[PDB]
DNA sequence: GACCGGAAGGAAGTG
DNA sequence: CACTTCCTTCCGGTC
């Protein structure tokens, strides 16, 4: 499983809004609890030392592939739009 | 296709018309990629692999360390050093 | 503190 | 095989 798949899995269920949520309609999302997202991403890949420094590095590798971009100035905010998902499913 | 990354890099490096994206630096086999995204693109172009980027190219170069084909120029951005002895073995069947 | 991106190397897939 | 792909881990730097 890719990180971008797992994040869309969390974002699709409103019950995870406590740790991660959509914000707008254009694919912008925010991690309301980054440490909780990281902890769950770690539990998924059997990576119990996973944290936000490491998970965000994984997100940063998506910039060059046009898969997502940073919401400049918004704490824990990135953009995963329809262009982005199209690139992820190639 | 068929071609290997170390050959493709030697091809570019031999022609100093490519100096804008990759050139020799020392006299001892050291080279720097002045435009790493451009080197990745052409490598992608060559191998019909259109999602190629420095992250994936540099990972390929990192596999050459244990093959004695090249080494990292430590503390110098996008800089590597070819080994004439390693190139020679890479050349053999 | 976020955020950035270089560099190392593990691990699985490809063709 | 010889990469390709996608990270995980670490870290020095900017802001
Ligand atoms: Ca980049
Ligand atoms: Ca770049
Ligand atoms: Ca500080
Ligand atoms: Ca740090
Ligand atoms: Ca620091």
């Amino acid at each position: 499983i890719q990180l971008w798949q797992f994040l869309l899995e969390l974002l699709s269920d409103s019950a995870n809004a406590s740790c991660i949520t959509w914000e707008g309609t254009n694919g912008e999302f925010k991690m309301t609890d980054p440490d909780e997202v990281a902890r769950r991403w770690g539990e998924r890949k059997s990576k119990p030392n996973m944290n936000y420094d490491k998970l965000s590095r994984a997100l940063r590798y998506y910039y060059d592939k046009n898969i997502m971009t940073k919401v400049h100035g918004k704490r824990y905010a990135y953009k995963f739009d329809a262009h982005g998902i199209a690139q992820a499913l190639q």
